[PDB]
């Protein structure tokens, strides 16, 4: 039910209005993935969630970001308690993040 153009249009709004933070696993893992395609930190699709923000949160502090929606993706990261949600859409969101080909472009 839509739940990968749903999160995925919600992270670019906050990173381009520079307001919010994450409020669900499926942004998680696509801002994941962008942290992954931007930053080049190590992580992966089929990590568990509090697992995933751990190894975001061990580098994100030391990254210079390019432009204000990079540097919008550090406060996402850094702000978010997830829960156990890591399912097939958390994995394709993870996907979609980190080969994004149209970054910060809504539909």
């Amino acid at each position: 039910g839509m739940i990968t153009s749903i999160a995925r249009q919600s992270i670019i709004l906050k990173c381009l209005r520079q307001k919010s933070v994450l409020v669900s696993n499926y942004e998680l893992y696509y801002t994941a993935g962008l942290a992954k395609k931007c930053f080049g930190i190590a992580v992966d699709a089929d990590m568990e969630p509090k697992q995933l923000l751990e190894e975001l949160q061990k580098h994100i502090d030391k990254v210079s970001p390019a432009d204000e929606q990079e540097k919008y993706l550090i406060h996402l990261l850094g702000n978010y308690e997830p829960d156990d949600t890591h399912d097939e859409q958390t994995v394709e969101l993870f996907h979609m993040g980190e080969t994004e080909e149209h970054i910060w472009q809504v539909s």
